[PDB]
Parts: structure tokens; C-alpha cells; sequence
């Protein structure tokens, strides 16, 4: 059997190489396989789309609808990096892909992936990393010692699959914005980055034992501050926020909110015209499409805006220059799907297809039974060799 590495750069837009150097990505396409772009899980969000990659679940079936924990009960928000230590989050009756591994006898590692560092069903990942609340995500000297750890893990721990999460270039994209000169030098970063994990799988013997992936969860675009038109809510007329018992804005194109008991039509109909990039959903005609809403996490009013804008609340506080989150039918929003190794072709591109097809590949290439799940092997079956 041959180990696997799944790797993803948070953010990764799918054209990010096309107006950068990009030596190791491109000698990786020749290498192995490329996907013209990858379709994220909507909402286009880190959590829930990495989540998708490791249960081959829409993200309403795998109910981690957030980077944030929410409690409407309580009204508890808890960002992104506490989330990450929140188990009744994840382990919402979906298995992610290191316990099912495991359950086969394959030992299994997350190094700053999400969702890895909390146990499902009471089991634990073989060896697990959770990075610090105030992390610095783009220091090249700490990737290339945690590339030095997660190999140790395949040769000292008998290791046969990890999941390993860089935080770049979302972090830059959102700071400057997906087309500015600091994301293109960080996207080279990344790339230096693929050839020092394809040399050190090489310097570890494991060249030709070991296949790759290097993909991501969503894309980004740009925040335009001179268009006028804002998406505010604290200007909408005939709406109140004394109607409301909880809410989640101001956190990208995506809000959902509780009103009070009864005055759920009130805010509705307050809210359904208030502005023409605003989409205002009751929670049973969210489109279908979207493969988000039927949750039971999910409240019974939510929105999504359109490119480029943010919902702004009570107040504005947001100030990134780049985003994502938006309807994953935008291009914009599209990422990468890149993989090398032994069971994989070499010089193919294949037609672009939806990221939850690719669990459903990485347990044919563990040799494990995968749990039921929303994709389909015959959608990614025609990357790997026919065997013999
Ligand atoms: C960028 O990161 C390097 C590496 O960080 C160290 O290794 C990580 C994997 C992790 O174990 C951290 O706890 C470490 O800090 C930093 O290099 C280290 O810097 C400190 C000085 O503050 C020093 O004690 C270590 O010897 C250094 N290690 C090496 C290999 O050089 C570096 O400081 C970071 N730079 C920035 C600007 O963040
Ligand atoms: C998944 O999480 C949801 C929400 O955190 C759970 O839903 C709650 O479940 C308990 C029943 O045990 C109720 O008391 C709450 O009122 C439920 N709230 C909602 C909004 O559904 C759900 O039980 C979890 N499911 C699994 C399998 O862990
Ligand atoms: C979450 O990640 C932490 C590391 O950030 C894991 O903790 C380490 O576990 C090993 C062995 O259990 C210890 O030798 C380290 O000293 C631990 N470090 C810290 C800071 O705890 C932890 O096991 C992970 N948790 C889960 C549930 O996987
Ligand atoms: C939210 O928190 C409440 C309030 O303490 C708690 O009783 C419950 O476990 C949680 N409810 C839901 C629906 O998550
Ligand atoms: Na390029
Ligand atoms: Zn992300
Ligand atoms: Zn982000």
C-alpha cells in the first residue's frame, strides 16, 4: 500500500499560478494530474469546506455550517482558532477520513488541519498538531519544519495517512487582496514550498510509496471600498435589531439570523427587498443547489450577498481588502486540485468537478472502505493508473 499526504494552502485561488512563477506547480502538473479548477463546498468557508475534503460530505449533511461555534440558546460566537477545540462542532454524527482509516488498522496524523485536533466517537488521531491563538501563518522557515515533522511521522510513526494545513495565501489575500503584489510573492512562497515537499519525500525514500495532493478549500476576490452601494443593515429602514434573538454578520457575504418568537415574517419581509446584492432566504427555500441549508444548525433566516460585498450589521467592522465566501458557482471562488505520485497519471488535466468527490478517491488510495458520503469514485477514478 502506498501513504498519503493531503496538503492545503487555505485560499488558494484556482488561477493564482497563471500570473506567478510557478516552476514546482508546473513541473508537478507534468508530473502528475491537475484539475482546470476545482468547485468548493458552499458557504465557501475554511472550516466547512476543509471538512468536506476529509468526509466527502455537502456541508449541511457534515453540519459544520461555520468557521465560528454558535449557540442560539446561549448566543456564544467563537472564531475560527477556538472553534478548532470545540468537539461537539465536528463530531456531529460525520466521520472525518483519519478515524475511519484507522478504524481499517492505518494510523493516521493532522498537522493544523481543521477539525483534527478533537476526538470523534471518542477516538483520537494517531498524532495530531493544533496551532497557537495568535499563529503566524506565512513564516517559511516553521512550514519547512513542520514538512520535516509530518515526514518523521511517515518514517518514524509508521504513519500511513496526515492531512497537513498552511494558512497562506488566504491570510495574505485577505489582508491585500487576492491581486496584489504581496499575494503573488506569497503564492511563490507556496510554491518553493511544493518543491521542498516533493525533495523531501524524495530524500525520504518515499518517492515511489507515497502519493501527493495539493489542493485548497476556496478561492478570493477582491473587496472593493469605492463601490457605494454597501450592504448595510443598520440602514435598512423598516428593519429593527429589537426583532432579533441572535445573529451571525459581519463576517464575510454570509449571515443568518433568529428573531424572536413571532416576528420571523416581520424581519422577512423587511428584509427580502432591502437591497438588490443582498439574497435573504427562509431556510426552506434556501436553493437546493447550494447543498447548505438542511441542517438543523442552520437558522431559519439566512442571506448571502453578492461578489465583492460583505454584510456589514449593526456597525461596520470589516476591512479586509480580499474575501471569499461567496456563491461557489463564482469563478473567483474556484480553487486547485494537483496530485503526484505513483497510483497517479502523469501530464493529464481533467475537466473541473466539485471537492466533495475527493474523498471518496483518497479511500481508494488508502485501500479503506469509505464511509457513505455525497461523492462519487467514478467522477475522480480516471486520475489513478488501471492496475494489473
Ligand atoms: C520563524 O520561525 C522560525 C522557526 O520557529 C521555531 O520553530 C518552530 C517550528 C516552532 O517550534 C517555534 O516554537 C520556534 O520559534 C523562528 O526561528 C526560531 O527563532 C527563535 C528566536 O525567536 C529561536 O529561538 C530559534 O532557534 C529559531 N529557530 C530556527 C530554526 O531558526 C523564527 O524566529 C521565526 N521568525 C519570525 C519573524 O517569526
Ligand atoms: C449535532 O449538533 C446539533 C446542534 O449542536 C445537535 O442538535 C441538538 O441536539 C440536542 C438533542 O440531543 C437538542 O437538545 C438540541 O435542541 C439540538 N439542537 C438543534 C438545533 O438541533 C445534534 O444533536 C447533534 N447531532 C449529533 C449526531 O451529534
Ligand atoms: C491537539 O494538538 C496538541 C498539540 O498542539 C496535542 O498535544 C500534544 O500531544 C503529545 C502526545 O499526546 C504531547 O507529547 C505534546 O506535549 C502535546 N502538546 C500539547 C500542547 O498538548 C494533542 O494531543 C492534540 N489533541 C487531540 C485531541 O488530538
Ligand atoms: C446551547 O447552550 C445552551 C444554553 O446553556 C445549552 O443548554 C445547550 O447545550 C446548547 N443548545 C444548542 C441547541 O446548541
Ligand atoms: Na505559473
Ligand atoms: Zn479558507
Ligand atoms: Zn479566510
Amino acid at each position: 500500500q502506498n501513504k498519503l499526504l493531503l496538503v492545503s494552502f487555505d485560499g488558494f485561488r484556482w488561477n493564482y499560478d497563471q500570473d506567478v512563477d510557478t516552476p514546482n506547480l508546473d513541473a508537478m502538473a507534468r508530473d502528475g494530474v491537475k484539475a482546470r479548477y476545482m468547485t468548493p463546498a458552499f458557504v465557501t468557508m475554511t472550516s466547512p469546506c476543509h471538512f468536506t475534503l476529509v468526509t466527502g460530505k455537502y456541508i449541511e449533511n457534515h453540519g459544520v455550517v461555520h468557521n465560528m461555534y454558535y449557540n442560539t440558546t446561549s448566543k456564544v460566537k467563537l472564531p475560527y482558532h477556538a472553534t478548532l477545540g470545540i468537539q461537539r462542532w465536528w463530531d456531529n454524527g460525520s466521520v472525518p477520513i483519519w478515524i475511519t482509516a484507522q478504524r481499517q488498522g492505518l494510523r493516521a496524523g493532522s498537522f493544523f488541519y481543521p477539525g483534527g485536533n478533537v476526538t470523534y466517537q471518542g477516538v483520537a488521531v494517531t498524532r495530531s498538531r493544533k496551532e497557537g491563538i495568535a499563529h503566524n501563518y506565512k513564516n517559511e522557515t516553521e512550514w519547512r519544519a513542520n514538512i520535516d515533522t509530518v515526514m518523521a511521522w511517515f518514517t518514524e510513526e509508521d504513519l500511513d495517512l496526515v492531512t497537513l494545513y498552511f494558512g497562506e495565501p488566504d491570510s495574505t489575500g485577505h489582508r491585500y487582496g487576492p491581486e496584489s503584489p504581496e499575494r503573488r510573492e506569497m503564492v511563490r512562497q507556496v510554491d518553493r514550498t511544493v518543491g521542498y515537499l516533493r525533495e523531501s519525500i524524495a530524500r525520504n525514500h518515499l518517492t515511489d510509496r507515497l502519493n501527493l495532493i495539493i489542493t485548497s478549500d476556496h478561492g478570493m476576490t477582491t473587496v472593493d471600498k469605492r463601490a457605494g452601494d454597501l450592504v448595510e443593515f443598520h440602514k435598512f429602514p423598516n428593519f429593527t435589531f429589537r426583532d432579533i434573538e441572535f445573529e451571525l454578520l459581519d463576517y464575510g457575504p454570509n449571515g443568518m439570523l433568529l428573531p424572536k418568537e413571532g416576528r420571523l415574517e416581520k424581519v422577512y419581509d423587511a428584509l427580502k427587498d432591502a437591497h438588490p446584492k443582498l439574497h435573504v432566504y427562509k431556510k426552506e427555500a434556501f436553493p437546493e443547489a447550494f447543498h447548505y441549508a438542511n441542517n438543523p444548525r442552520v437558522t431559519p433566516l439566512l442571506m448571502y450577498s453578492d461578489l465583492g460585498y460583505v454584510i456589514h450589521g449593526r456597525i461596520n467592522v470589516q476591512f479586509n481588502n480580499g474575501e471569499h465566501g461567496f456563491d461557489n458557482k463564482d469563478m473567483d471562488m474556484k480553487t486547485i486540485f494537483r496530485a503526484v505520485g505513483p497510483s497517479f497519471r502523469a501530464g493529464l488535466e481533467v475537466e473541473p468537478f466539485e471537492s466533495v468527490h475527493v474523498y471518496e478517491l483518497m479511500c481508494r488510495l488508502l485501500g479503506i472502505v469509505p464511509e457513505a458520503n455525497d461523492g462519487h469514485l467514478a467522477t475522480l477514478l480516471p486520475m489513478l493508473h488501471t492496475e494489473s
